[PDB]
């Protein structure tokens, strides 16, 4: 037998940070949680006992930290790729750093309409979150994301001229609610390293915006066809703001509402244009996604 | 052996309704998960297998259904009313109903700067609650709530002159980060039916928004010397401003953020006033409850 | 206003503790979460920022650590109330203590037919509870539970005559799939303190064991006409086995298995006494409860 | 733009199917979660609208039932490729079928050491899965697991030698805990088709018992150097035993248990030979990767 690939490292390490402005008083929080897992010639540990090659994870865990009190933690895309770079360098066996960030959201209060110095809430459980691939001699592969955001539309979906079989139940529709979590990546161009990475630090909160805006607006405003033919409208968008970006990726449950016929009971009408209360499903739900990248 | 009390119903129904705005085109939804429990002459379905007595909780499923249909869903301490006074006045051998109801926050989107007509988000898991116990010949008590409110403050957060024994390591602070999901909870002066319910209804959202704006005006503004204090300054302001409640309950987790001395790695200075990175702890947290009524 | 209730505590401490057997080599390993909650004179903490009574929730983690040190942990029964009239009778202010402890699943592995010195596996999610409450000058009341046992019957299950009216559209029937998540608690007569507690020791296991024994015989052998007359006969049978326990309660949810009518597709038969592929249904879920008492 | 990649299905599907053996009375339940995803000649559903080279996720769900109640849901691994093999056989523009299923353990209850005809039992949340890609030309792709399978032992775990710099605290150790929550999974080398994969049915569910027995029996009797080393002896034995397995993966946390130094309080000794009482952590964790294959 032979080790055909390993990594190995630490996950689950939750690591605050504050700012603190000394001029105006004003304090800015940042919350993640980061897993890094190493790759390189660590192969005799597996094999041999040979603990030697290992980098503790404890270590790794520590040196999160430390490189958290030295270098900004924002955008993430920059903290990733700095705590990335820093394995490869320092240590000659590790070829390969993954860094999977998670940014929690801690938005400044308003109280009485002014923004408060020092006090936030967590406005909703959506992420921003990245993962870097550093890989010695081979530059910075960077993927962001959001996850976590939940709408629903009470109107203007549709959904009919599908392949219909002996396998098929589904009445087609011209009015059904739409509801999805959404789920959506951009993978950056490859950077060179660091000083690249560095050189295009406005574009990642700019873009992280971008794509959010996109989202929602075109959710929003599309009479939609279908899952699919809404999210190519998203993915389309976002690639056209910004070159940087090689592919979009959006995977979207279909959270089904289901009508409830009620006319067993004194002929209440509750279906179609009388429809007004729905069962929400839990499970199943569809699942569609897709990767749009250039012609 | 007998039976000393006896409950049973349908929990987790998950309800969904709509209103259509026929004139302006606008619609509003409303998400609801609603548990029913009901009470009464029951016993026999226990102790001699006897089913006559039994609403099938099939049938307490359908009944919601249908009360969503023909009753305002909104605020919830109505519909509770409504849908446990149902029970008792239906069915001579229930006697009591006991209801509650979480709501799920679909918050209208802003697209452009503009209300949009029907499209929501789910802006943060946060949620208002109420437990409705309709109990026949004794009238409708009802608790709202509002639950799932997360908040850190950064700094006035103090923690000083506890007691000090051989089971104590705690250091005294006089700055730290506070930070809790709030739970609250206030409850009504009893109401003798629907008809008294009916004529509070505009003091239900009213209070709620009140119970919110206190919660956390006074976390951001109080310059807490422990959660104990700052909670109790919150009871204090919603029992001053609705009459109508009798008492407030609040119970509040005390999430820890520990300090990280990093001074063993070339004498970084991270503890005390030098203190920029933290690390959040899962478990164990402190648990803190008070409730508070009128003199 | 005035402080009506107040207690304050920590939640989720995790506890390990190993025994060591030197002359057998064997070690033995209990893992538990244990809250602790304290009530007395403390209402000047809420009311007068005065800290000077709180024995801080840091205080209570160490003393959680340093009894479980200091004293078997097994049964949980015992522990909780020696940790409870620990904080009654070492601070003269404190008048409550509220202990709740679930104790997690470690089952000695078995490697080719004998029980290994030192390796366990977590056998299900089923936990073993106890609630204490310790009240200086009213004794020791103890409540022992078993939960997330989860079972499940294929036959031998019906419910039938059940109340019919415009609401009811379940149909009878006469063979179903029952299936649940079993919760039951025991309350034990009040003791009168340590001492008493001590001296039934042996009865704590002995009861938890004869429970889960009664539940998983009755389930599987009656032939059920309801959720509720199954139920009734769990609890008849553990109280009769132990005289020191005077109330039994049950909360069960009954988790719906729906047939699927294939018979749209090539006249395929699925129901009834054909019924072979069914849907779990997640929710929403039937939820029944008893308190059974003696004459 | 152009679509890259795409792909679209019914997930969270739930089945549970029953079996009775008229002769004996014995039934014996199947419980399972499914995922069917597919991919094709679809992108004109994304990018035109054209709905109509759409198989609805609801066709996909009632597939799914169809195809249990015709055919035999275990093995899994068969199971899986039936039901892949339908979608590529019945439509000519579907060209990739991914199928994951996860088995949920239904035991069979023993009441009075004997096994009971149709009373089961959900004896922990470790699941079998898995993985089939049916790709048209291509053959079946075969990935079986085991995961949710948690484990500790108290001692003969060991971690010394490990790299040390001024990034490293971690003590070296001779003894120490170890526990983790196991995910193991092999890969069957590729089957031409359905014929293939019958031919092997016996060989699935014996190599499942042989991969959950080497993982315990490997993890209770290694002296372990480090999760590293453990873990490939266990992926070298299955290798060793199951020629059909092209590679081995595991993937495993090491969930900390930290010693509690009480000397702080009446020099109460309570680490290293004397360690009887720990901490569990919750996070961070280390997570540990290996990929073993043929020489
Ligand atoms: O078994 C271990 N492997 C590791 O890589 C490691 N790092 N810290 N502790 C550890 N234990
Ligand atoms: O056992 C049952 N008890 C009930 O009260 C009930 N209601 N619907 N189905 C049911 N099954
Ligand atoms: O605000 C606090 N209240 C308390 O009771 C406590 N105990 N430890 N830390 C604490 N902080
Ligand atoms: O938008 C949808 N896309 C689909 O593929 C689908 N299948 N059923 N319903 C559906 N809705
Ligand atoms: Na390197
Ligand atoms: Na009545
Ligand atoms: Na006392
Ligand atoms: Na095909």
């Amino acid at each position: 037998s032979a080790v055909k690939a390993a990594r190995y490292g630490k996950d689950n390490v939750r690591v605050y940070k504050v700012h603190k402005d000394e001029k105006t008083g004003v304090q800015t929080v940042y919350e993640m949680t980061v897993c890094v897992l190493l790759e390189g010639e660590i192969e005799t540990s597996y094999t041999k006992a040979d603990n030697s090659v290992i980098v503790a994870t404890d270590s790794i865990k520590n040196t999160i930290y430390i490189t958290a009190k030295q270098n900004p933690v924002t955008p993430p895309e920059l903290f990733g790729s700095i705590l990335g770079t820093h394995f490869i360098e320092k240590y000659n066996h590790i070829h390969a750093a993954h860094v999977n960030i998670v940014c929690h959201r801690w938005t400044r209060m308003d109280i009485d309409g002014k923004p408060h110095p020092h006090s936030f809430i967590r406005d909703s459980e959506e992420k921003r979150n990245v993962q870097v691939d550093v890989v010695e001699g081979k530059g910075i592969d960077i993927k962001s994301s959001l996850s976590g955001l939940t709408v629903l539309k009470s109107t203007n979906s549709q959904f009919w001229g599908f392949l219909r079989d002996e396998y098929t139940t589904l009445k087609e529709t011209w009015d059904r609610i739409l509801s999805t979590d959404v789920d959506a990546t951009w993978q950056w161009k490859n950077f060179s390293g660091l000083q690249e990475v560095r050189s295009h630090v406005p574009k990642f909160d700019a873009t992280w915006a971008t794509a959010r805006e996109v989202t929602l607006k075109t959710f929003a405003e599309d009479n939609s066809a279908s899952v699919q033919a809404t999210m190519y409208k998203m993915a389309e968008q976002i690639l056209a703001r910004q070159q940087l970006i090689e592919t979009v990726e959006y995977s979207l449950p279909n959270k089904h509402y289901f009508e409830i016929d009620l006319s067993w009971h004194k002929g209440l009408q509750n279906t179609g244009k009388n429809a007004e209360v729905f069962a929400p499903q839990s499970d199943p739900n569809g699942l569609i996604k897709c990767t749009v990248g250039r012609s």
